[PDB]
């Protein structure tokens, strides 16, 4: 071949309405997931990559263990982003609800009816993988975020808010499929 190792990779998968996608540590193996384009589409990840990335984004369920630097979102909207991490960023995203663990901090800039909820997600490696990466889940601060839209409130800022303690189960087993 060319090359052996050298450079990061850049793969993930797009252009897909109404299909699952499942990938595993040894097939990601610290890898850039790259989702854009999507709509309708369930991606279950399993093991530790990168750096996570979900743009253009629509009515689609992004469920993957503790990054390993951060996460991104950006034109999505009524989708479901659960990955644990440092720092997230999101812009012009509304009604787009995102479960995680910040450790550090949120940003969010031009989002509207966005929703902030800890890190819930149970599996038979799940506490291992957070020793992957090295995060703590137990610190967060989900809490307190920063905004960047203020004008007419002299209050708060109605860009970011809370999920009560009713909507926190989300049934996932369709039916048929088991795990």
């Amino acid at each position: 071949g060319s090359s052996g190792s050298s450079g990061s990779w850049v793969c993930g998968f797009s252009n897909l309405e109404s299909q699952v996608l499942e990938k595993r540590a040894s097939e990601l193996h610290q890898r850039d997931v790259l989702l854009t384009e999507l709509s309708n589409c369930t991606v279950r990840l399993y093991g530790n990559p990168n750096t996570l990335r979900l743009t253009k984004a629509h009515s689609c369920k992004l469920l993957c263990g503790p990054v390993s630097t951060s996460v991104f979102l950006e034109d999505c909207s009524d989708c479901v982003l659960a990955v644990a991490c440092q720092q997230l960023r999101i812009h012009s995203t509304k009604d787009t609800r995102i479960f995680l663990q910040v450790t550090s901090r949120a940003i969010v800039e031009d989002c509207s009816g966005i929703q902030f909820a800890p890190y819930t997600w149970s599996y038979p490696e799940i506490d291992k993988d957070f020793e992957s990466s090295g995060l703590d889940r137990s610190k967060n601060n989900w809490n307190d975020v920063d905004d960047f839209n203020w004008l007419a409130r002299d209050m708060a800022s109605p860009n970011w808010s809370i999920l009560p303690e009713e909507e926190r189960n989300i049934q996932w087993d369709s039916g048929p499929s088991s795990g």
